[PDB]
DNA sequence: GAATCGAATCGCCGC
RNA sequence: UGCGGCGAU
DNA sequence: TCGATTC
């Protein structure tokens, strides 16, 4: 009800603490320490204000139980509330005579659903409604019970298979009134089908719903002292009323928890001094001893964090500290452009002036609904980034703290970060620059082509395109408001950043000091690393690991391969056959035609398949997508947009075309990048064998317990995959749903993507130290796959990122090391089932050193 | 045994 | 946590 | 689609 302010005592400590300020003052002076400590104090100030506004909004709408302050109270209160209503059913069943009015209504709804509905709606009514009378909350409890009881039968019994297609539609709706209206509409559709047994819901009378809530309030009172009954003006027939008041101890508990969480959640901001070097697991980045300390590894469990303190990983610690030491400054020229065009447009780039029908309208209506949500959500991120950029514009340099996830990929801790979108990327440039030279001017021009989308074309033609458009680049840099050409580009704000630096080198020559980040980005990091482990030549050429005559587009290679299958199937494909299909819920037997491969090939060739049909399928391969996942993708990305546009008349039956295309893509990717498919299968089966508990069916006892997966990456970072699932969970249709065993499915679903993401993090970290020590590189722009530095350092970072990969996979076979970790953990019965290590190919790693288009 | 289900990480915003 | 949306890879 | 979990 009334939250304590953590700021008065706790937040003042981080500014006035004796030891953090001196350690900051000895490195960078006392006056920079005062500004930094006040900035970190403001970071905690803003985060507490964020929690308070959210809490007050949840107080108004009755969403207090959704807040994390009320969760520990409900978690202990719920087991006694569920038992009290279960016992009361047993007492009434033993009781003779008339059953109570509420007894019949309580049985149909789930009893655990009663316990949360009562607790949530009581606290919603006590906190917000301003009426403490028993009947108003009791009517609210009964109406909430009836709403779950009336529409729960759709989820529970008659449509438990039909719900899975309306569940996603229900989840897309936001707000209980919006969720209810669709639930009424779906009930009318289901009752027309006769699916619910043809029994329409009989609406509870208003007097009946109060009797439901009153008994539930009393049953909560016997279970817990959440509310105490009060009777006012008793004996007066006109003024007799009964009220319930929330427990002062329980309201104190939520406020104490709310004040604690308000100090735990800060809004992280860039550092005005270089960040504190990561000496250990905690305390790195920001200097002050605070309530929320930064962790080297972002772990969901504190036990997983504690595994990192014993291990000695010197190279991991250096690479983060070098990345933190990179100084950034806000590019003022792009900021001056961005400040004026953002006031005129929600997104400055979204519109530039240049030279089954009902279901189609329903999907069109859902398109303008999500776009309205999208355009609001996109803007509120932009306003925060612009304010952060405008705040630190005048500072000579800012620094970003760096930590990393449990896999090993590094991220910037601050909310404003170089790892953001195009505008945020363009608003940030490196602080320490060097004279550009001929090599840097060449690489600056190459970076200008990449921001323009000329990345698919080899290096000499990328240089030519910049020189052809030289007069347009100078005109855009001369006045970005007068010429909109830079906005039309793929990466507009970063392209405009290149235009300013391109114009400076024309005015000031090759002696110009350029501090612009020059990003080299690997084409497909997961497949590059997978092709490197198993030395697959055709995969490495597809991901530009090998030197090539031109930049090789893996989407185009697959699109060419599926095109070859399409033309062959158009001549020798299967003819169409009629197939019986039965809808199980209806029981209806119908005879539909099945399109053969010959007919399906003719449809797709009439559409014309390009890299765009195959593009998303290739990207999601490293995440674990296969033929089934591709079927949904080609439908939503190519077929469904076609039929809204008037195309797709060829796709007479869209799902058959999707399954046909998914098979063709999966056959093509499996033969294009062989190592990627085999390596992910080896990792998935290894995790599956380690996940599963081993028992003989006649002995019952488990010979081997469910085991987690652990491996160590080449630069010394250990990573533990322990996906764990809760035993029980609660779900309500109209209300928010409210040690532990290893979830085997998540262990298999995540082993291969996280392993290759651990490899790219080690590659990024090894690249940072190699470029820092073998070469003179001190400024780094790191976004997982992208490696960026100043133009004068751009040539060496180009060499360094290749040298680290060729050294890493020559030194270690990470898959073979992985097999050494879990082989002793494996049960002897699983040993015969375990696949052998995938065969090593013909690719030579030294060719990566001379590959122009790897970029990484 | 039949029944039935699934189909990467990190942040921000909202419910 | 989950759900919805956005972005990064 | 299919090898799973999952009852």
């Amino acid at each position: 009800m009334n939250t304590i302010n953590i700021a008065k005592n706790d937040f003042s400590d981080i500014e006035l603490a004796a030891i953090p300020f001196n350690t900051l003052a000895d490195h960078y002076g006392e006056r920079l320490a005062r500004e930094q400590l006040a900035l970190e104090h403001e970071s905690y100030e803003m985060g507490e204000a964020r929690f308070r506004k959210m809490f007050e909004r949840q107080l108004k709408a009755g969403e207090v139980a959704d807040n994390a302050a009320a969760k520990p109270l409900i978690t202990t209160l719920l087991p006694k509330m569920i038992a009290r209503i279960n016992d009361w059913f047993e007492e009434v069943k033993a009781k003779r005579g008339k059953r109570p009015t509420a007894f019949q209504f309580l049985q149909e709804i789930k009893p655990e659903a009663v316990a949360y509905i009562t607790i949530k709606t009581t606290l919603a009514c006590l906190t917000s409604a301003d009426n403490t009378t028993v009947q108003a909350v009791a009517s609210a409890i009964g109406r909430a019970i009836e709403d779950e009881a009336r529409f729960g039968r759709i989820r529970d019994l008659e449509a438990k298979h039909f719900k899975k297609n309306v569940e996603e539609q229900l989840n897309k709706r936001v707000g209980h009134v919006y969720k209810k209206a669709f639930m009424q509409v779906v009930e009318a559709d289901m009752l027309s089908k006769g699916l619910l047994g043809g029994e329409a819901w009989s609406s509870w009378h208003k007097e009946d719903s109060i009797h439901v809530g009153v008994r539930c309030i009393e049953m909560l009172i016997e279970s817990t002292g959440m509310v105490s009954l009060h009777r006012q003006n008793a004996g007066v027939v006109g003024q007799d009323s009964e009220t319930i008041e929330l427990a002062p101890e329980y309201a104190e508990a939520i406020a104490t928890r709310a004040g604690a969480l308000a100090g735990i959640s800060p809004m992280f901001q860039p550092c005005v001094v270089p960040p504190k070097p990561w000496t250990g697991i905690t305390g790195g980045g920001y200097w002050a001893n605070g309530r929320r300390p930064l962790a080297l590894v972002r772990t969901h469990s504190k036990k997983a964090l504690m595994r990192y303190e014993d291990v000695y990983m010197p190279e991991v610690y250096k690479a983060i500290n070098i990345a933190q030491n990179t100084a950034w400054k806000i590019n003022k020229k792009v900021l001056a452009v961005a400040n004026v065009i953002t006031k005129w447009k929600h997104c400055p780039v979204e519109d530039i002036p240049a030279i089954e029908a009902l279901t189609a309208w329903k999907r069109a209506a859902a398109a303008v609904y999500r776009k309205d949500k999208a355009r609001k959500s996109r803007r509120i991120s932009l306003e925060f980034m612009l304010e952060q950029a405008n705040k630190f514009a005048n500072h000579k340099a800012i620094w970003f703290p760096y930590n990393m996830d449990w896999r090993g990929r590094v991220y910037a801790v601050s909310m404003f970060n170089p790892q953001g979108n195009d505008m945020t990327k363009g608003l940030l440039t490196l602080a320490k620059g060097k004279p550009i030279g001929k090599e840097g001017y060449y690489w600056l021009k190459i970076h200008g082509a990449n921001c323009a989308g000329v990345d698919k074309v080899p290096f000499p033609e990328r240089i030519k395109f910049i020189e052809e458009n030289h007069e347009n680049i100078m005109a855009c840099a001369k006045s970005p408001l007068e010429n909109t050409w830079w906005a039309e580009q793929d990466s507009p704000f970063c392209f405009l950043a290149f235009c300013f630096e391109y114009a400076g080198v024309q005015h000031h020559g090759l002696s110009y000091n350029c501090s612009l980040p020059l990003a080299f980005d690997g084409s497909c990091s997961g497949i590059q690393h997978f092709s490197a482990m198993l030395r697959d030549e055709v995969g490495g050429r597809a991901v530009n690991l090998l030197p090539s005559e031109t930049v090789q587009d893996i989407y185009g290679i697959v699109a060419k391969k599926v095109n070859e299958i399409l033309q062959a199937d158009a001549i020798n494909g299967t003819d169409n056959e009629v197939v019986t299909v039965t809808d199980e819920n209806t029981g209806e037997i119908s005879e539909k035609v099945k399109l053969g491969t010959k007919a399906l090939a003719g449809q797709w060739l009439a559409y014309g398949v390009t890299r765009s049909v195959t593009k998303r399928s290739v990207m999601t391969l490293a995440y674990g997508s296969k033929e089934f996942g591709f079927r949904q993708q080609v439908l939503e990305d190519t077929i469904q947009p076609a039929i809204d546009s008037g195309k797709g008349l060829m796709f007479t039956q869209p799902n058959q075309a999707a399954g046909y295309m998914a098979k063709l893509i999966w056959e093509s990717v499996s033969v294009t990048v062989v190592a990627a498919v085999e390596a992910m299968n080896w990792l998935k089966s290894a995790a599956k064998l380690l996940a599963a508990e081993v028992k003989d069916k006649k002995t019952g006892e488990i010979l081997r317990k469910r085991c987690a997966v652990h491996w160590v990456t080449p630069d010394g970072f250990p990573v533990w995959q322990e996906y764990k699932k809760p035993i029980q969970t609660r779900l309500n249709l109209m209300f928010l749903g409210q040690d532990s065993e290893i979830d085997a499915h998540k262990q298999e679903s995540g082993i291969a993507p996280n392993f290759v993401h651990s490899q790219d993090g080690s590659h990024l970290r090894k690249t940072v130290v190699w470029a820092h020590e073998k070469y003179g590189i001190e400024s780094f722009a790191l976004i997982h796959d992208s490696f960026g530095t100043i133009p004068a350092d751009a040539a060496n970072l180009f060499k360094a990122v290749r040298e680290t990969m060729v050294d890493t996979y020559e030194s270690c076979d990470v898959l073979a090391d992985f097999y050494d970790q879990f082989a002793d953990q494996l049960h002897e019965s699983q040993l015969d089932k375990m696949p052998a290590l995938p065969a090593k190919g013909n690719l030579n790693l030294r060719d990566i050193l001379e590959s122009d288009f790897a970029f990484a």
